[PDB]
């Protein structure tokens, strides 16, 4: 193997792999959003910006996963970026709930990831789920959950998301 | 007694300690306001910084209270501070409400201790809660009051408590 | 259940708010010492200071539980804050060793909730506890037993307690 | 009467005069105890720098009064100032015991000037001895018996009082 590698179990080296996979489609997803509120029809540049940031974010999260990948001696193995689910995501309110049904789906990947790295007493992995990935996670869940809410106060269509969308602006 | 205890009746040292109970119990409630308004399915920031701010206050209310115990040579006694009367505390305007009965309490408490202190020849005490507490305890209802009348105007619910919630923030 | 909730057991969400109880309580602990300190014949400004610090760091460590609760989707529930343990703290030993006492108390807390956390499969809570209370916990706990040894090097009583105090201010 | 007096009791004005002649007392007492201890067998310059400050102030607190007299109308009345009748103070802690019932003693007069102005219905000088006299009062008599207190527990003779007086310098 790598001269590197030490304690590094190959199951969790697959699950990393897959991981770098959903990073990178999550990443797509939000880029289609992100162009999807800058259509005439459709207007909403704070949607679009937070949108576009959301993007830059998963593909970070990806390229860090492949970093982790080198550092511990395993093999990038890139699959194919699946297409977004969607073209056209509705309203405002429509595309944050994808957008939080996206967010636990990772979520849950990224705690079955844990139990991998647990299972095979790889606390390096585990620290790295934990503190750059499964933190965030959390953290992005309740901001979304929260826009819902101030969404659906203000709106959530009409006027009310005219102003929320001035919010994320 | 205190080496500097001089003209300070037993019942307006009994009364201080009351009223550093009740000042602490508000800085409580507030808390508690605070924190509601940060759930994701209530999500008010500008509620929630208010009533941050007003915990905060109240906590040191009760500060200069116990101060003035020292002062005066008077023995602080602590009690226990009382769980807030809700746990979850409805809409803005419900808030807004409890609050401006919570504030009109203290002030009830605070001018019957200036009673107390005015009947037994205290001038210093009555100058204490004349300009380090009923004065600030008249602006908080007008404030209050001020933000109740302007929350009808706005909503109170719906879009209206969305934007006057950007007005606290 | 909460549009947040992921991986959440109700007996974690439970503990949270065992242990905000126990964080307020600390801070009205820290509270009554540092006014205990203030008395005209106590007169330790820098115990005083150092129990005001201690007080607001408890009632931080609080409210970071609190927005915690939030964050997960569980819900914060209340209760009474119990009086302290004590009215009048004796010496400045005494006092250490209270807060000692105290220190050790809440640290069995949150390692019985790391158990917890842990039990239920939950690494983001083991995260929080590990990295925002356990590890403070241990240098609270070094440092005042520091204090103590200091202190009873230097008096404990008398012009080693007065010498020692200055070394707090 | 003056053109500008206008509800000023003959009572008033006189013990205003009375009051005046007190504070320029305090003033020598301090006066001679921040000589005492310059001497060169007392040799306590911090407890010298403190009673030097403590008489300057009282020497003001009778110019405001001279000054309040003429505000009103009233005629400035000047007396004899009688020397202390102990100038052996002794030592630190002897000294401040004796400055200690010296504050109550001018305390005890201002409270009973209150007395004569509230039953005078003069609320111009009820504002003026609450803010410009009794407050000040009770923060000096707390700042003495703190002192006597730490005092105490540094000495109160010998080394301890050499340290405490290092901090008063
Ligand atoms: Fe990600
Ligand atoms: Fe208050
Ligand atoms: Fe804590
Ligand atoms: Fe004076």
């Amino acid at each position: 193997a790598s001269q590197v590698r030490q304690n590094y179990h190959e199951d969790c080296e697959a699950s990393i792999n897959k991981q770098i996979n959903m990073e990178l489609y999550a990443s797509y997803v939000y880029l289609s959003m992100a162009y999807y509120f800058e259509r005439d029809d459709v207007a909403l540049p704070g949607f679009a910006k937070f949108f576009k940031e959301s993007s830059d974010e998963e593909r970070e999260h990806a390229q860090t996963f492949m970093k982790y990948q080198n550092k511990r001696g395993g093999r990038i193995v890139l699959q194919q970026i699946a297409a977004p689910s969607m073209q056209e995501w509705g309203t405002g309110l429509e595309a944050l709930q994808a957008a939080l049904d996206l967010e636990k789906q990772v979520n849950q990947s990224l705690l079955e990831l844990h139990s991998t790295a647990s299972g095979n007493n790889d606390p390096h992995l585990t620290k790295l789920l934990e503190d750059e990935y499964l933190e965030e996670q959390v953290d992005s869940i309740k901001k979304i959950g929260d826009m819902i809410t101030k969404l659906k106060r203000a709106g959530p269509r009409g006027l009310g998301e005219y102003m929320f969308d001035k919010e994320l602006n």
